[PDB]
């Protein structure tokens, strides 16, 4: 019976192999056991932000070298630079993940952050994979990870 | 009969994860139902063959929840979608792809009203509200699985 | 546990199941234990071949009339001739598939491969599902198999 009950197991462990290559293709990018996902258009941090945590995850959040590069590959293909999760705005110039802890990693591009304004609590990728500090208000692309 | 729970385990884990990655950012989850958006307009027909040929079938809410879930959908595109139902056999009765009679309904105030005396079709708006419009529109694409 | 093991493994192949349709919903088409994919977008050749690959897939290579009809309906839903993955750029004249082994199938319209010009050394799938071999340079519809 566990010889039955297995080989429909393992059945479905290979239709569900594929339909995960199938799922990311091409808006989402798989690296470790998180998954990026863009939504292919471009909204302000507040919105964008809403939009992740309501659809069960929240925004992208590269916390190493190989998660930023796999976030790249999604900004370089739709060739829009996008938001990530972490902002300063309860300690200016101490960015933090939505729950508060600190960055274990970061990408900042030469000269950044610089809270230009006065005003720049939110961050921003480039299509070269580099960080910038840029005003919440202004629209980026949205990629989630779940 | 363990390392076959432990495979089980790790199934679901993975499956669970997938779903929420696939319903983003055109679907939405309600009960035992999925709606999910094509993300263009088309004319009831077209629409409704879209659906068909997918294994599935043209939205059809029976109930505040379900409407609610499809709701969402047309918000976020901003464009009113096409429901499953129509008045096109007997007018003035609107009837799901099956047959029966509506068990719930959302109409905008003075709707139906089979305006131009040519609507047997149903829009929803952004509202939530549902309003009889001329199959020949083209509307937000969503169907059900 | 085996009562309260069939019982998961019955709830997960339902959940699956109803899944993979809406998985492929607008863009896929299932076929065999093939699955089609376009992308949506157009790009050259090269472009096109190294998205499939780095998806983990490669670009559609119809070997029956029955994928072929499959892969059909997406270019026609898209109204955009696409890419298949076959060349004939290694020996003109004799296309092959990404592994090198001769084409097993072929739906070519009449008076085709030409290779007009001198230069068409890939292959496109019109709307009606006939082929015609054309020069790699130009945008066609993203379609990859999986
Ligand atoms: O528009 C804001 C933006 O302006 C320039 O590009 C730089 O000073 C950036 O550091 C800053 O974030
Ligand atoms: O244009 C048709 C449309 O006009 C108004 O919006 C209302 O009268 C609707 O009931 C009707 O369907
Ligand atoms: O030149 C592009 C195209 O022109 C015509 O349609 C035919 O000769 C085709 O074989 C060729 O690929
Ligand atoms: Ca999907
Ligand atoms: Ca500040
Ligand atoms: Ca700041
Ligand atoms: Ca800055
Ligand atoms: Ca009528
Ligand atoms: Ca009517
Ligand atoms: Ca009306
Ligand atoms: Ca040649
Ligand atoms: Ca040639
Ligand atoms: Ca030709």
């Amino acid at each position: 019976q566990v010889e039955a009950l297995q080989g429909q197991v393992q059945h479905l462990q290979a239709a569900f192999s594929q339909y995960k290559k199938v799922e990311l293709f091409p808006n989402g990018q798989s690296v470790g056991e998180k998954i990026f996902k863009t939504a292919g258009f471009v909204k302000p941090f507040t919105e964008a932000q809403l939009l992740c945590t309501q659809a069960g995850g929240q925004l992208a959040s590269p916390r190493s070298a190989a998660e930023n590069a796999a976030l790249q590959q999604l900004v370089v293909a739709k060739n829009e630079a996008a938001f990530l999760s972490m902002t300063d705005s309860k300690t200016e110039g101490k960015f933090t993940y939505p729950t508060g802890e600190s960055l274990v990693y970061s990408n900042w591009a030469p000269g950044e952050p610089n809270d230009d304004g006065g005003s720049e609590d939110c961050v921003e990728i480039f299509t070269n994979g580099k960080w910038n500090d840029r005003a919440c208000g202004e629209k980026r692309l949205v990629v989630c990870e779940f």
